[PDB]
Parts: structure tokens; sequence; C-alpha cells
């Protein structure tokens, strides 16, 4: 597999705060007109080849909604990670879908050579929080060529996602009152085709902003999902299938084995 990067993984390596790659950053004032800016995190080491990328959207203007902590922690595992600033307000999940794709298109078409020369533009993913998570779903319908989608405590009034063709990992928060798993995350998950590689992980005792605080249970499976699908890296299948049983997990659902 020519997309494999980094040492063979372990339970410890996917839980690591700091992965095997060193990380540099590129600040972007505006990645698309009207859509605001963000921070690009990327692996510095180039001897293993280029990397896939994930755009990461918030769902609030409040600092509580920041997605910054995903940046170094995921990039250091071998990804270009574009965290989208909270400043620009978006009130619809579809807009978040468009914003996610605009951030990816910046990486592919407009980025500085330090980023462009490290990027495989064929291997892109989306991830987002709240309406940004609804946006992750939206983006996969807008662009079926995406390799992976991770809706975090997602919010969307549209409950049907049977046309999604992108491997999708939904993370829910048991006690969430803003995007309750009963009416958002779980219906979204169950509507995804049984033929799609998909998973649902619910965090025991967690509330809506759980994804905005460093969380090892979130990180280890976000990393594993991106590895398995952005890099086609079956070294990471072991962590995804059969269903994880981490103590922090209230429930896990999947279409394992993939």
């Amino acid at each position: 597999n020519p997309y494999e990067r980094g040492p063979d993984p372990t339970e410890d390596s996917i839980e690591a705060i700091r992965g095997p790659f060193s990380v540099a950053t590129e600040r972007v004032s505006s990645f698309a007109s009207g859509f605001g800016g963000g921070t690009i995190y990327y692996p510095r080491e180039t001897d293993e080849g280029t990397f896939g990328a994930v755009a990461v959207a918030p769902g609030f203007t409040a600092s509580q909604g920041s997605m910054s902590w995903y940046g170094e922690r995921v990039a250091s595992q071998g990804f270009i990670v574009f965290t989208i600033d909270t400043n620009t307000r978006l009130d619809q999940p579809g807009q978040r879908g468009r914003q996610l794709l605009a951030a990816l298109d910046y990486l592919v078409e407009r980025s500085d050579r330090k980023v462009r020369e490290r990027l495989d533009p064929n291997r892109l993913a989306v991830m987002g929080h709240s309406m940004g998570g609804g946006g992750s779903l939206e983006a996969t319908v807008m662009r079926p060529s995406l390799k992976a989608s991770i809706p975090l405590t997602p919010w969307n009034l549209d409950k049907t996602w049977g046309q999604v063709q992108v491997p999708t990992f939904i993370i829910g928060a048991e006690l969430d009152t803003i995007a309750p798993v009963r009416t958002h995350a779980k219906p979204f998950y169950e509507s995804l085709p049984s033929s799609l590689p998909k998973a649902y992980m619910e965090l025991d005792g967690a509330t809506h902003f759980a994804p905005n605080i460093p969380n090892t249970t979130i990180a280890k499976y976000v990393i594993s999902w991106l590895k398995r699908f952005v890099d086609e890296d079956t070294r990471y299948s072991q962590f995804l299938c059969p269903n994880p049983t981490d103590r922090a997990i209230e429930e896990y659902r999947s279409t394992c084995p993939y």
C-alpha cells in the first residue's frame, strides 16, 4: 500500500498526544472568499511521500467551539489538517458543507508550495462539530469522491443520508441537549446504507462540547478512521473492527468487518 505512512501502530500509538511526525503550521487569512480563514497543520518529514488531508469545521462562533486541538494531534499521525476558524458565523449545515469543501479546495488549488508539495489532492476528508458535523454529512453528498467523513455531535434538520457513499464515522454525546443523539446522530447513522463502511460511537456521560476538549477516545478512533480510509491503511483495521469496547464508550455500532 503506497499510502502507508509511519511506524506500524499500537494501542499506545493511536492514543499518543504527539504522533511520529513533526508538525509545521501555515496560517491562512482567507481560504475562500466570504468563508474566513484557518490554520493548516502538516507533517514536516517528506521522505515517506505525500499525505492526505482533512478539513475540520466548528459549529459556533464561541471559543468553546474551537477545533484547534485536532490540528497537531492528528497531523502528527501523518495528515494535513486544516482547522477552520470559529470567527465566521454560519447558520446552516449545508453552508458548513460548502465551507469544508472550500477549505479542501484551497489546499488543492491555492495553498503555498510548502503545503501543496506535501499533499495528495486525491485523498481528502471532512470532519466537523455540531452544524459543522451536519456539514460533514452535507459535504459527502456534495462531493462523493471524499475518502472519509467524521460528523462530531452532528446537527442537521435533514435526517436521511442514504445516498452517502463516503465512509462515515459519527461520534455522539450521550447527554447532548443541543444535538440529541436520539434525533440527530443515531437517525443519521441508521439512515446510512448498511452497505457503507460506517460506525457510530457514543461517549458515556458526554455533553455537546465534548468534541472541543482533548479526548483520547475521540482522538484514537478519529486517527484510526482517517488512516483506514484516507490512506486505505488496513494496519488500522484492528482498532475499528470488531467494535471497540473502551470504558468511555456508551455504545458502538458498525458495519464491521470492512
